[PDB]
């Protein structure tokens, strides 16, 4: 199991503009394409995105290399971020995982603001971390997504992937 693998699970994958949790325009494997209400500037997102007339429908290969800019974009975000980067840094592999697959989600600055979470994660208090997660809106509003990440937080192992 991999990042790539993890979040094509949380995410999955629609070539048609659909709207995320949250009421938003997006398309592929969780590509937000914006906030706005209009589909028509969703479309046009999608167009300079994929570089063609898309008309609202893209291609798995076209899903693909949105996705990999993304997963780039979440990474260079944490190692660019100066309260992101060192708890990163102190993580095992999977566990970094799981942090990777919040920023994805919710941007590097939503995560920076888990400033308990990541002090416990640092310190690696995994339980007492795993509890502070929780305590959120996040958890709440995505709670299936919210405890498989959670649990590979508590755990470093992919337990939580398996038999998806
Ligand atoms: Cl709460
Ligand atoms: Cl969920």
């Amino acid at each position: 199991m991999n990042i790539f693998e993890m979040l094509r699970i949380d995410e999955g994958l629609r070539l048609k503009i659909y709207k995320d949790t949250e009421g938003y325009y997006t398309i592929g494997i969780g590509h937000l394409l914006t906030k706005s209400p209009s589909l028509n500037a969703a479309k046009s997102e999608l167009d300079k995105a994929i570089g063609r007339n898309c008309n609202g429908v893209i291609t798995k290969d076209e899903a693909e290399k949105l996705f990999n800019q993304d997963v780039d974009a979440a990474v260079r975000g944490i190692l660019r971020n100066a309260k992101l980067k060192p708890v990163y840094d102190s993580l095992d592999a999977v566990r970094g995982c799981a942090l990777i697959n919040m920023v994805f989600q919710m941007g590097e600055t939503g995560v920076a603001g888990f400033t308990n979470s990541l002090r416990m994660l640092q310190q690696k208090r995994w339980d007492e971390a795993a509890v502070n997660l929780a305590k959120s809106r996040w958890y709440n509003q995505t709670p299936n997504r919210a405890k498989r990440v959670i649990t590979t937080f508590r755990t470093g192992t992919w337990d939580a992937y398996k038999n998806l």
